[PDB]
C-alpha cells in the first residue's frame, strides 16, 4: 500500500568505466538511507560494469551468433550474481532482509520483454520480510537465444506486479538534462516530466509519481523517501 | 542421453568446523577432473558450513515461529548465493559455462518437496550450453513459511527433468558405511545398495540406528537409479577418484542399481 520501488543503477552502485568495481561505501550509505526513512521498499540494482564491459565486447546484445558469446554470457551472469550478492551484503548490514533474485535464472525472454510466468517465489519472499531484489542480468531469450534485461524493465515488471507508492531512480545524475551533463554542459536541469526516460511516465497514475534523484548527493535519497522535496526530476500523469 | 549428474557435497566443497570457509581447491581439482573426463554433466552441490551453520541455530528447518528467523534466513540464502558464485567461478575456470540457479529464489517448497511449476528457464539454459546449477538453499514454504531444500532434492529434481545416464555423489567418505566410520572404527563399507539390500536395512536388532541413517542414505541413492542408471557415491578428497569414476574405470565407491 506504501511501499516505495527503488532501483540502485548501475552508474552509482559501479565504477562503470572500470570492470567489475563495487562502489562498497556508496552502496552502504544508500543503504543506511533506505533504513533511517523508515519506509517500506523494494530495492532493485543495475548491472553497471558488471555486466555492460563484457556484453559490450562480445555483444550479447545482438543474441546468440556464435558459439563464443557462450562463455562471456556465463562470465557475465556470474558477475551480475556476485555484485547482487554485494548489495545485499550491505542490505542486510542495515537490517534490511534481502535476497537476490537473478532473473537469468528464473524468467524468460520475449521481444525484448522479460516474462514472468510464474509469480508464486517472488510474491512469497515479499510476504515473508525478506525482500526480492532482481537487477540487471542475460536471461534466456525465447528468439534469440539470449538476451539483455536492464535494471529499468525490471521496476516496470515489478511496478505492475505489486503495485507500489511511488517509484524512485537513483542515479549518478541531479536528474533529466538537456543533454547529456557530462558532454553538454550547456545542458539545463528539468525538474517535471509530462510530455532514456520514457519509462518514467510508464509507471505513473494520478496519485503515483516516478522519480530519479542523484545517489552520489548524500542524504538527497532519505529526505526523498521522507517526503521532503529535493533537486530531482519528477514525472506525473499517465 | 549421455549427461551425468554429479552431486558435490557441503561436505568436501566448504570446511564444516568453520562457518562459511570455501574449500577452493578441492573444489578447484573437483572441477579440473570434471573438465578432463570430457564427459557431458550437470553439477548441484550442497550447502554444507554456509548454511547447515545457521540453520541449525535459529531452527530454520522446523519453518517461521518467529519474526527472529527472517534475518538469518535472508543470510543463509546470500551465503549459499556466494558459495555458488565460488563453486560458478571454478567451473567457469575449466572452460565450463555454468550459472547459479538458487530454488529459494525460483521455486517454492510444499510437505518437504521442491515445487518446480515453471521448468522453461533451467532448460533453455541447458541448451544453451550454460549449466543450471542448482544447490542447497531456503527456499519460501506454502504452509511453513519458509523450508529447507537439500542438494539431494535437487538431484531428485533434475533427474526426472533430464533423464540422465549416470549420477555420482561426491563426498568425504570412500563410500557408503554401516555405521558412522569417523566415530565407530567397526564400520564396514557397503560396496552394493539394492532394494533386497534396502528392504534388510530396516531390520536394527540392536535398535543402534532408530534413525534409519543407513537406510536413508540407502533410499537417497536407490532414488537415483532404475533399470539402467546407476548411482555412485565416491570420495571427492581422493585425488582423480572422480576424474576416474566420470571415464568408466572401477574406483572404491558404493554403487546402486536396480531402482526402488
Ligand atoms: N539528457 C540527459 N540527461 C541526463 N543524463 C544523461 C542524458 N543523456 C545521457 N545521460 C547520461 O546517462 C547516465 C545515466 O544512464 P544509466 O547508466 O542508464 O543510469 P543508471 O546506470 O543509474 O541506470 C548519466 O550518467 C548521464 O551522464
Ligand atoms: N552409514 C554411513 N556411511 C557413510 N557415512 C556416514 C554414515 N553414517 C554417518 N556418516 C557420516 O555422515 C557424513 C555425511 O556428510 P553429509 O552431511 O552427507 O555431507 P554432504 O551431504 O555434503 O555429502 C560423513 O562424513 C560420515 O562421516
Ligand atoms: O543497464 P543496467 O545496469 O540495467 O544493466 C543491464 C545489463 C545487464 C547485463 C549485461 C549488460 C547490461
Ligand atoms: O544438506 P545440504 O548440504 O544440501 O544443505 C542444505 C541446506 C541449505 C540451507 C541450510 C541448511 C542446509
Amino acid at each position: 500500500s506504501h511501499m516505495i520501488l527503488i532501483k540502485l543503477g548501475g552508474s552509482v552502485i559501479t565504477d562503470k568505466s572500470e570492470y567489475h568495481k563495487f562502489n562498497k561505501e556508496t552502496v552502504s550509505r544508500l543503504a543506511d538511507e533506505i533504513r533511517r526513512s523508515g519506509q517500506d521498499v523494494m530495492v532493485v540494482h543495475g548491472a553497471g560494469s558488471f555486466g555492460h564491459v563484457i556484453a559490450k565486447k562480445y555483444a550479447i546484445q545482438d543474441g546468440h551468433v556464435d558459439d563464443g558469446q557462450i562463455p562471456a554470457a556465463a562470465r557475465i551472469m556470474c558477475d551480475t550474481r556476485e555484485l547482487s550478492s554485494m548489495v545485499v551484503e550491505e542490505l542486510l548490514a542495515q537490517g534490511i532482509p534481502a535476497v537476490s533474485v537473478a532473473p537469468g535464472s528464473c524468467f524468460v525472454m520475449e521481444d525484448g520483454k522479460l516474462i514472468v510466468d510464474n509469480e508464486e517465489p517472488i510474491r512469497r519472499l515479499a510476504d515473508l520480510g525478506i525482500m526480492p531484489v532482481m537487477f540487471g542480468d542475460v536471461v534466456p531469450d525465447r528468439k534469440k537465444g539470449f538476451a539483455i534485461v536492464s535494471g529499468d524493465q525490471c521496476m516496470e515488471v515489478l511496478c505492475r506486479m505489486f503495485d507500489p507508492e511511488k517509484v524512485v531512480f537513483v542515479s549518478d545524475i541531479d536528474g533529466l538534462y538537456t543533454a547529456d551533463p557530462k558532454t553538454d554542459k550547456k545542458a539545463r536541469l528539468i525538474g517535471e516530466v509530462t510530455r532514456k526516460m520514457e519509462a518514467m511516465l510508464r509507471m505513473t497514475d494520478r496519485n503515483r509519481r516516478c522519480y530519479l534523484v542523484n545517489g552520489n548527493a548524500p542524504n538527497r535519497l532519505y529526505s526523498l523517501l521522507k517526503g521532503e522535496t529535493v533537486t530531482c526530476t519528477v514525472a506525473k500523469g499517465g
